[PDB]
């Protein structure tokens, strides 16, 4: 199908969530024709679902924080399908407050999962990664879906600036 049947339902679901949240968002959607295996089309929308209110709730700022912080006041979030080769690529993009990396390490080393010694020269994906740990705090629940669809998930962030979440799906 095109994968329009999933992403017809987000403008309900993205002002509806933005209006419980206080947060004025701006939501773009493209690439909706792109057309792929039934199966897919059938799962991919709680995954989807999640990261939209991902961010919507954690990423986007309400307007007053983000005309004090010098951004455009109405906070961006897009949801965007394509064809690579083979694949279809999904992204969902919001210029939100972005996930901060610090607040990663610090519950990791507050959970045991790694040392200060070694957090210091941790990649920034490398500490992104934590987000997929069961029960970090999920992301996990995504990837979950994600990998039974024989996919792969990769999350770009940066503090004040906002989040990518790449959803990469086979053809199967
Ligand atoms: N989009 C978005 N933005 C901020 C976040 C902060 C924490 C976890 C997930 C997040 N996802």
């Amino acid at each position: 199908v095109p994968i329009s049947f999933v992403f017809n339902r987000f403008p309900r679901m993205v002002r509806d969530l933005a209006k419980k949240m206080n947060k004025e968002v701006n939501f773009i959607m493209r690439g909706e024709d792109t057309e792929l295996d039934r199966t897919f089309v059938e799962e991919i929308g709680e995954p989807l679902l999640h990261l939209l209110r991902n961010a919507i709730d954690h990423g986007i700022e309400p307007k007053e924080e983000r005309i004090a912080k010098g951004k455009p006041p109405i906070g961006t979030l897009i949801l965007s399908a394509r064809h690579e080769g083979n694949n279809v690529v999904i992204e969902v993009e919001d210029d939100g407050r972005g996930i901060d990396k610090e607040k990663i390490i610090r519950k990791a080393i507050e959970k045991g999962l790694i040392d200060e010694s070694k957090a210091a020269t941790l990649s920034d994906q490398e500490i992104l990664n934590f987000l997929f740990v069961p029960g970090f705090s999920g992301m996990d629940v995504v990837k979950n879906v994600v990998e039974s669809l024989n996919g792969s998930i990769s999350i770009e962030s940066e503090k004040d600036k906002g989040t990518k979440v790449t959803i990469r799906l086979p053809l199967t």
